[PDB]
């Protein structure tokens, strides 16, 4: 038997070999557009992925299950796929055969005519004014603009529409575009040709290097007044090198750019408020210009078209380059198309290959390690929006996120693959995570049906939709699966090399399925259905995500001991009360969603690794939990409950957290009372950034001495709710360097009886260095707080203010930036004629204010 | 090296060797003039459809060469089946003055930089401008921009093979010009005028050999000068037995073939099978469709991954296109709103039975002609 393992291990090095090259040689015929290949080298590119897919599952059985049987299969399963490699090798050398360039589809709209476009008054005024901006605008320095959004939403076109208005007024002007993949010459030349016809006229078959042509264009330039626009940016590089031939200055002058990518955008402008973002019409504008497009003179609308023109309308997105080409598709220019042929349109020729084609910038310029992560996204419903955390974890689990360094946590590069997506403008980020993060994210629905499209030809995914996207004709091997309408029933006999199913039903039969036949599992996501119990889930031995939350699971079998690999594990909504008890045992494990209504077993400090813990329970527990809860080193987030925790322990607490050097993240909920732990002498760890005491109840003291920004270097976010407030409480806050946001409460004048007491800062100035919100829900004081103009970015104010002091002045001309203020007036001291006095002071007081913010008085 | 184009040296043929173009070229005249205001209506396009070697170029350079004078630039471009787009408009801008942009040809610019310059050249002139050849649509699509500001007065000719070519070149389809084969006089004439060139006088006993060619001929001016080239042998007047070999059964008819066979080398790969599949029915009869869309059906040359498709519509489809390129006649109403049945020229068909005799993929049984292959068992 010895020497049966001796050739498996050499076996399985060749096979990773193997994997590696084959993987260079996908990546790198994966970037050429589908025109220019020719059909042998698709056939054998998707023959080699699917080899791939085999040897990535031999490997893995092997990593797993290490006997007899177990090495016996594995060698029979080694020669095969040998075999199979070698002769796919032979067939592709036995027919081969070695044996002009299309022009940009975006190159005809700069010759539509002016008289079609709809919208563009107010845009184009508005972007002429950020231009000129006075009377002495041609006596200013140089200035920059930046104009950004997505594919087809209008820039150029704007662009265009500003520069034939106002070039009026300069002495010279070009108009140039650079690709994807430029050419330097090439610019420089296109610059110089367009700045004069006649001098430079031949300047395209010059041949000389690119410091001379900087030269020329730095020569020409001298002494006069030019506007310039620049468009279609793709990387930074380019920029860097562009702008040397501006480098001296020049009064009146102007630059614009357009681009797809949000950091170049901040690398070509100097201050954040030279940056133009593109947003798509409004819905009556919309409509005007489908109308236009379509029903051309008669502008009227048949009413039986109503509501599939509104459903056609939601679905394109005030986009109008998805607008004219359904228009377009519609229209038909013999025949308006049946009603119901617009519903079969709805539910579901060259304007069309054009749109797809202009769309697909965007992904063949991607990364090859961010493809997979973007296909990814095709599993989900339409219209609903995506949890980024989900996202994260599922990527992880399915090996798309993997470095060879020594000192990386694969969670942040996951997050930064998220944001990397966000800055190419190929996702909408929705809402704030409760760790200061993106919340959600949302997908234009052509974009969806372009990445379905890609991601079905190619067997990455399959979805099952009973009207449309039945099961493949012929395909004996699915890998994902995604359930989405309940009624079609499943084979699953054939499909023995699963890897990830997902179910979207709240239907019953939904659970129907049968699962433990899946023997090669990586990703089971059950949220949201009704299943009942698993006791199956053991017998897997191959899991990475483990989801069942909001499922009505009321106990879990005591052998998910079993499962060695396991990184995510999440209950939460579920009926579970005490986990069982070799849940310890489950050593890779990063992340632990759990209710505080749970009880957690012992030995919970052998899970090392663990990166995310959410919702300890701490109740009824003894001290050597407290100290093995210090044991957990590499944790960046963590949530506490209080509930019957004792509050004498508290310091082997505050030592255990003090142990755990990375964090970012941290709360403590109580109920009520005094908070009894976090003492003073704590030293915290160095790299927080986030802290929250949501209990708005339970009180601090006067304050934590460690708030000093010498311990806490790094912070954006506080909320907390004292007992009593001093006035030089606020100062220690004017002393921490970031903290963006901060929210306090004082508990003693609602739950008491105290009475608001206007607190006074001075001795300093710039208090508030990068403060976009502050809400001091129970003291209040305008002027006083901020002297000598302090907190220049502040945006949204909230305080309190007695009608007693109608007697202090309300001037909003210490703060630029202001634009929301919440007020709330007591009363009840002062008479209703000091009341309304007040409301109108106070009112005009926000009216004189340039930016005229917004009021509320409740 | 390349070789050129065969069409080329049909530029230079002489005047007065054309038959009958006097009607023909005074209608196309009338259609774009058309008044006495002309010269104040918008700009109009006019387009040329038909079959290969049938006269659309030799009609719209006559028209030209007739009406150029009251215009103020003009130009007279070709463009191939797989063009460079820069070469187009290079040849427009030299067409337009042959002074100043004498060196044109050799300027590197893109095609934004050449479409500005002939924007810029022609604002406020009437032109008059023919574009040749058309093969697709993205041509037309690309040049078109050119000619996107108004300039009351100027027109533009266009000359294709393609149907949906010309809609997509028209506005209206009253602006279409359908070329039409010549009568029965008009090709005799041609034809004596070809060969007994001086006497014009058919002795007798070669009169219905001559009925029954051009019968064959159809009509179509290439093949009437081929034949008439191949009868003549300048040197002689072959015999009349040697006629009846020719009519059962050199360097133009390499030229006709290889001209007829640019809309076979043009087709996409899907439908070279469908074509060829036409050469196992007789000559002159009618062909149903429906036999031959089940025919094609049941072969297997209709496939299709889609899972919501039906093939009969798909074969519906393939004929519609092979009717489209102006490859086949259509003939009637079916009882079900569609087309009949269909014709097919002669010389066609001999090139269709040549090809597909030459890769076995059909073999024909008559006693006269097309006997067994001499070594084949399969
Ligand atoms: N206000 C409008 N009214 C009518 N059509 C418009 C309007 N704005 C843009 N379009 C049309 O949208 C199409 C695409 O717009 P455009 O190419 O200018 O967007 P873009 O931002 O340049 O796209 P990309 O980022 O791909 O370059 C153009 O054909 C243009 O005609
Ligand atoms: N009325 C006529 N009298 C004599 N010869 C003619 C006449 N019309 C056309 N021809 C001859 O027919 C030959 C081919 O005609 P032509 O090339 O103009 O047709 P076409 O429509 O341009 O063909 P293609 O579609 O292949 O370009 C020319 O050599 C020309 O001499």
């Amino acid at each position: 038997t010895i020497t049966l393992e001796k050739k498996v291990r050499k076996g399985i090095e060749s096979l990773i070999t193997e994997l590696k090259l084959m993987q260079a040689v996908l990546s790198k015929v994966s970037k050429v557009p589908a025109d220019q290949l020719d059909e042998g080298v698709k056939i054998w590119a998707g023959n080699v992925k699917e080899l791939s897919y085999q040897m990535e599952d031999i490997v893995d059985a092997f990593m797993v299950r290490v006997n007899g049987k177990d090495l016996h299969r594995i060698s029979a399963a080694l020669e095969e796929v040998v075999l199979q490699a070698k002769q796919l090798a032979e067939l592709r050398q036995r027919y081969e055969q070695e044996m002009q360039t299309s022009v940009d589809p975006r190159m005809m709209a700069l010759y539509t005519d002016v008289t079609e476009l709809v919208g563009i008054e107010e845009t184009r005024d508005k972007l002429i004014n950020m231009l000129t901006e006075g009377d002495d605008w041609s006596k200013h320095p140089l200035k920059t603009i930046s104009i950004v959004g997505f594919g087809g939403l209008g820039k150029t076109t704007l662009a265009k529409a500003a520069y034939d208005k106002i070039k009026v007024q300069f002495d010279c002007g070009a108009f140039v575009s650079v690709s994807r993949n430029p050419e330097m010459k090439k610019v420089l030349k296109d610059i110089l040709y367009g700045l004069d016809k006649v001098k430079y006229e031949n300047i395209h078959n010059a041949a000389r290097d690119e410091k001379y042509l900087i030269d020329d264009i730095i020569e020409f330039l001298n002494d006069k007044r030019y506007l310039i626009v620049i468009d279609d940016i793709w990387n930074e590089k380019a920029w860097e090198l562009i702008k040397c031939a501006f480098s001296k200055k020049s009064p009146g002058s102007r630059l614009i750019t357009t681009t797809r990518n949000v950091s170049v955008s901040e690398a070509c402008c100097s201050s954040e408020d030279d940056i133009y973002r593109m947003e798509p019409l409004s819905n009556d504008v919309s409509r005007t210009l489908f109308c236009k497009r379509i029903f051309s003179q008669e502008e009227g609308c048949p009413q039986e078209l109503l509501k599939v023109s509104e459903e056609i309308l939601k679905k394109c997105g005030g986009v109008p380059l998805a607008i004219i080409t359904i228009a377009s598709l519609l229209a038909n220019k013999g025949h308006i198309k049946a009603k119901d042929e617009w519903y079969a349109l709805l539910s579901s020729n060259r304007s069309l290959e054009q749109m797809k084609k202009i769309l697909l910038f965007s992904y063949y310029d991607l990364p090859s390690y961010l493809k997979p992560c973007l296909l990814y996204l095709s599993i989900f419903p339409e219209d609903r929006e995506i949890r980024r955390a989900r996202l994260v974890w599922r990527w992880i689990s399915e090996g798309f996120v993997y470095s060879e360094k020594q000192d990386i946590s694969l969670y942040e590069l996951g997050d930064s693959y998220f944001n990397e997506l966000v800055n190419r403008s190929m996702i909408q980020p929705i809402g704030i995570d409760d760790e200061g993060k993106v919340k959600a994210c949302r997908v234009h629905d052509m974009v969806l049906d372009l990445i379905c499209s890609l991601s079905s030809e190619e067997n990455f995914v399959t979805i099952l939709d009973d009207p449309r996207r039945k099961m493949p004709n012929s395909e004996s091997k699915v890998r994902r699966l995604s359930i989405q309408n309940s009624k079609i029933d499943v084979d699953t006999t054939r499909m023995e090399h699963m890897r990830s199913v997902t179910v979207f039903s709240d239907n019953v039969v939904g659970k129907v399925l049968d699962i433990s036949r899946f023997k090669v599992l990586r990703v089971l996501d059950l949220e949201g259905c009704h299943v009942s119990d698993v006791g199956y889930v053991g017998n897997l031995l191959h899991l990475r995500y483990l989801g069942l939350k909001g499922t009505h699971v009321k106990d879990l079998p005591m052998e998910v001991g079993k499962l060695q690999f396991l990184l995510t594990l999440d209950l939460r909504g579920t009926k579970i009360e005490v986990l069982p008890w070799s849940v310890v045992q489950l050593r890779r494990l990063m992340c632990l969603y759990v209710d505080y209504g749970m009880k957690l077993p012992s030995g919970i400090g052998n899970l090392t690794f663990l990166e995310v813990l959410d919702d300890l329970g701490l109740s009824d527990v003894d001290l050597d939990f407290v100290k093995e809860l210090g044991r957990l080193t590499k944790l960046r987030v963590l949530r506490l409950d209080f509930h019957g925790f004792d509050q004498s322990m508290g310091k082997a607490l505050e030592e255990s957290i003090s142990n755990m050097y990375k964090l970012d993240s941290l709360d403590v909920f109580v109920n009520r009372g005094l908070i009894n732990c976090l003492s003073e002498h704590w030293v915290p760890p160095p790299r927080l950034c986030r802290l929250a005491f949501p209990s708005k109840r339970s009180w601090f003291k006067t304050l934590p001495s460690w708030i000093n920004p010498s311990s806490l270097p790094l912070l954006s976010y506080l909320d907390i709710t004292l007992f009593e407030v001093r006035s030089e409480d606020i100062q220690l806050l004017g002393t921490l360097p970031a903290l963006v946001y901060l929210e306090i409460w004082n508990y003693s004048v609602f739950e008491e009886a105290h009475e608001v007491e206007a607190p006074v800062l001075s001795s300093g100035a710039a208090l508030f260095p990068c403060a976009t919100e502050c809400r001091f829900i129970g003291i209040g004081a305008v002027p006083s707080m901020f002297p000598q103009g302090a907190a220049p970015r502040l945006k949204r104010l909230w305080f309190t203010f007695p009608a007693k002091w109608s007697s202090i002045g309300l001037g909003m001309r210490h703060l630029p930036s202001l634009q929301r203020v919440v007020v709330d007036v007591i009363s009840e001291g002062a008479s209703r004629e000091e009341a309304d006095e007040a409301e109108a002071a106070l009112r005009a007081a926000a009216e004189d204010h340039p930016n005229r913010p917004i009021l509320d008085i409740w």
